[PDB]
């Protein structure tokens, strides 16, 4: 059954892209990466990075999560993300989203041996 691992690549890795081509971007990924199964998601953020870059997060800048938690890693360097978030229109089974690029840290929860990541925090 999915891992904590598995659904955070799935819900976060694009490593496929540089940046989101187009105001549709996050219309399809959401739907496409099963994002909008049971309802609309309402934040995502996607990284267009290569995934070895985003595990080694795991060992960068130890950081307290938002909720206080202290296993929570923020990258030396930016990265590419496209920010996903949920628009006035959205309305389940059709959800709609707004498409923001952006260059940013990440901040994620990392987990596990191999110690990996298994939640997006926050970008900053
Ligand atoms: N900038 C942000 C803020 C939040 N989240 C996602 O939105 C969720 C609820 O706020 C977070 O938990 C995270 O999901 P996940 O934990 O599944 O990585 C995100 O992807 N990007």
């Amino acid at each position: 059954k999915e891992t904590a691992a598995a659904k955070f690549e799935r819900q976060h890795m694009d490593s496929s892209t540089s940046a989101a081509s187009s105001s549709n971007y996050c219309n399809q990924m959401m739907k496409s990466r099963n994002l909008t199964k049971d309802r609309c998601k309402p934040v995502n953020t996607f990284v267009h990075e290569s995934l070895a870059d985003v595990q080694a997060v795991c060992s960068q800048k130890n950081v307290a999560c938002k909720n206080g938690q202290t296993n929570c890693y923020q990258s030396y360097s930016t990265m590419s993300i496209t920010d996903c978030r949920e628009t006035g229109s959205s309305k389940y089974p059709n959800c709609a989203y707004k498409t923001t690029q952006a260059n940013k840290h990440i901040i994620v929860a990392c987990e596990g041996n191999p110690y990996v990541p298994v939640h997006f925090d926050a970008s900053v």
